[PDB]
């Protein structure tokens, strides 16, 4: 699977739910307006990405990049915020999965199923019981990440990820490079063949909360997959 | 941390919860009486475990062994599994944790904390959807092993494991040398540091459940931890 | 360090050894000119990068990309290859580093010390001995790579590669985009304080041979890195 | 492949090169006579170890440990080590391959084809930069360890080592259990698929130069390796 948004268009390759909205400038809004209190948004690139073969055992591997500002609005605490994920294709926002939950998980569930890179501005009891505030983590399964990172979240400022997947070693690997020119990463040793079907969507999943709210714009979104086939 | 159970002997050095005993001859049994209907056995050291150091950012490494048995009772089939596992110190059996839960996931619960490598004897569907029947699999907050291997599970028959944490590069290993000679290997990276508390439990859980059950005995168990305080 | 090139002028900001040009178009040759017959050529960026810092024990985490074509020269068949490489500080060409050594290893030596991803356009007797011709290799102080991958190298055919490294799981990984959509992705446990001092080059390497050769020709290239300093 | 050698006899079943012998008590003399100057010793297991399977391209697990212990010769400092290695069957001592070489690396090559995990008691310009002196170390065809841990190295005091590699994820790693009851841990990702042929030799391989030197003694030894021929 390739694709690349340089910006965003309404041409029937996304899939929106929830409050995700193409704004103009080609912003991939979730929420598109954040005043509406507890948003949760989706958007899928709009078919399944193959992520494993069942006759041969072969796993995808995978390459994305995105760039995208979370922003305050405007004196609200921010939440919650916004998430690269492959889940179940034929999943749709799980029930229990608002705000902290980043429309990724219900909540009570288990059982709930997912690879997630959270860019979370929201510290909430569950999250890096560290004095991190917002951060960069990677969740199987769980919406308590299996590692995470400290994040600097600067309001409206432009970040770029990068997420690599190597099947071959199993390593979900994350670079976030920064406007002031840092970079943060983190990895995951994930089997994609162990915790999630073969196939998937990828896409993003944003939520807010009440009063704690905020902007997450997405700008620009590069895909690469590939299974082998045999 | 250091202790080495060549059998073992209720000298207050452990924890028993639930169908947890010492039963015939010093062997740990999880649960003592599988006739009894669905168990959840529990068996901790009794102290906790550090397994980093807030202060100087450390996290310990370990090894540990334990040698083992899963046996058929009676003509029923076989369930659930007998984990080792590390949680958060203050870890009960949690509720809705019954059968394949392993005594050590809430069901209902999202906010499950422990890290585990499983001898799981029933496929549940959340399973490896290999065809694997029995496996070995490594947790982390969630009953979806991140990985697994199968398990040739052999009723009455000795399992020896040895299990790795090394801190340098964050990889939990496991071994398992069977009564037949041959090895099963698995292994996860997991930031212990990321995932658990300073201390924690260190340990087993097990089910049966109704009409599925089996023994777990546990014959012997060595662990040793060294957390760098420099 | 952070540095971006969307194209190369000859502007102090590289060190040009060998065979590497700045050529038409703004483009880097390495060589500038295949028909020479064997060249090595080095392009590194000019400042040292700080890798690992002595107080913390803290490791950089990285992300470089850059787009590059290899091209047929033009019955010749291909080698030798052209890598991604950091090595201590200070490093020249090494003697008896031709052809197939890539210009980062020194055959007669043993004592090399360097980390490079390696894009191989010739098999030699060191060489995945798969049938691999051109591979995608991870390099550590050797030229027989620790994790390799085929490559479908095509002729003038851009290849768009990232690498990441995390200093927190301490991998490598690298992805490459082909021009036909699909990516090559290899990845590779690496603890760079372990095998590199604590400034490093970061650049790239390039040989060919005779009668083989090739040109590798890079298009752009951008690098973050961060080290933290508490 | 299995063995276990609670104390080694002169059986055959080994195969001793340069200075390894029995020694009284069954002790496995690496040298057996640490007055020579710049002894190297080999002893390995006298049967090929298929380590992967070239029509199904698995790769085995193994699990080994070996006791043993290092000890000064009065008035001499120490050097250089005694590694576990795996090996191209059919490897003989290299040459250029003593002292810190450690019977393994040709000082003059290149092109070393070898996994070992290395117990150095002599700090080369090479080695740990750490301040290491005495370092447990895993090598990939080079002498420049992968990766490192400090060792404190003790005259004739007992080491237990286990070394776990995993085939699933690739890893390799070691624990060390000194006679103090503390452990020492290190891992590195080494896929012997890309590294080495399918048969390979399993054991020991130490040196001692001159002035330095110490006695290697090996007072046991157990393997085993399960290769997936399905
Ligand atoms: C500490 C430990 O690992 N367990 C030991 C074992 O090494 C030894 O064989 C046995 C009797 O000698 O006592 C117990
Ligand atoms: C790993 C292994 O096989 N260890 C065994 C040990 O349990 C046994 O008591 C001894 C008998 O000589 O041989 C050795
Ligand atoms: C490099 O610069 C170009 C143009 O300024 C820009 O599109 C891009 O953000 C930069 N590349 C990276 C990966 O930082
Ligand atoms: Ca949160
Ligand atoms: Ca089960
Ligand atoms: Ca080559
Ligand atoms: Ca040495
Ligand atoms: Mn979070
Ligand atoms: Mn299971
Ligand atoms: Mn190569
Ligand atoms: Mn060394």
């Amino acid at each position: 699977v390739s694709f690349n948004y340089t910006r965003f268009k309404d041409d029937g390759s996304l899939i929106f739910q929830g409050d995700a909205k193409i704004w103009t400038d080609g912003r991939l809004a979730m929420p598109t307006d954040p005043l509406v209190n507890r948003t949760t948004s989706h958007a899928l690139y709009a078919t399944p990405v193959p992520i494993w073969d069942s006759a041969t055992g072969n796993v995808a591997s995978f390459i994305t990049s995105f760039s995208f500002i979370v922003s305050n609005v405007q004196r609200y605490p921010p939440t919650d915020g916004v998430v690269f994920f492959l889940a179940p294709w034929g999943t749709e926002i799980p029930p229990n999965s608002q705000g902290g939950y980043l429309g990724i998980t219900d909540s009570s569930n288990s059982q709930n199923q997912f690879v997630a890179v959270e860019f979370d501005s929201h510290p909430n009891v569950w999250d890096p019981k560290s004095l991190r505030s917002s951060h960069i983590g990677i969740d199987v399964n769980s919406i308590m990440s299996l590692k995470a990172v400290n994040w600097n979240r600067v309001s409206g400022s432009l970040e770029k990820a990068t997420i690599i997947y190597d099947s071959d070693t199993k390593i979900l690997t994350v670079v976030m490079t920064h406007q002031n020119g840092q970079i943060t990463t983190i990895s995951q040793e994930i089997d994609l063949k162990t915790v999630l079907p073969e196939k998937v969507s990828v896409g993003f999943s944003a939520t807010t909360w009440n009063p704690e709210r905020e902007r997450h714009d997405i700008y620009s979104w590069s895909f690469t997959s590939t299974l082998k086939e045999p």
